[PDB]
């Protein structure tokens, strides 16, 4: 029973092209969903979050579309730059603040060809 | 204007996963959208197709969703069997019947593994 399904596994794209990384979870108690960016030879790094209260989080071309009812959210990378070539992790937690362990996704690797 | 643009460029999905290969056409006059299945060393074989009048099509675990409004199109390979690992091409022509040119996209590589 792995609770943070990520799709797809690998994905290549074009420079400027918009990449879409999906995530689905089962534990309905999940209310805090952080995405981590991981460059080669490094560990995860907070990239962008989204609280179950909202539906979308805006950042500089990083947007987290989230759907509570259907329990599916997604990272949308507008204008995919070759810098964004990293591994993206979708993690879900039942709460931020009181230590409720973070359930990670297996990750979706990206590659932005120029 | 980009004739026919296919995104992503490559994928990788788990066996049994539903794969979505998108296609985008710039010319509104395009009324015939065929999809090909190209294997590692062979030639592209017409896998499935749809007309501008129809906006959905079932071959069997194969669906072409066609949104003529946005000029968006997409092939969904349901239950992505690892055998579906191939390069898929989106093509679009102004008409079927008469000898109108098929403007070929550039294909999305699919790698499905268990």
């Amino acid at each position: 029973m792995q609770q943070v399904r990520q799709s797809p596994q690998s994905l290549t794209v074009w420079e400027g092209e918009t990449a879409i990384l999906n995530c689905s979870y089962e534990n309905s108690a999940f209310d805090y969903f952080p995405w981590y960016q991981q460059f080669p030879g490094e560990g995860p790094a907070l990239l962008i979050s989204i609280l179950s209260v909202s539906n979308k989080k805006e950042d500089g071309r990083f947007t987290i579309f989230f759907n509570k009812r259907e329990k599916k959210l997604s990272l949308h990378i507008a204008d995919s730059q070759p810098g964004d070539s990293a591994t993206y992790f979708c993690a879900a937690s039942a709460s931020f603040g009181d230590n409720s362990k973070l359930i990670w996704g297996l990750g979706t690797s990206l590659v932005v060809n120029p």
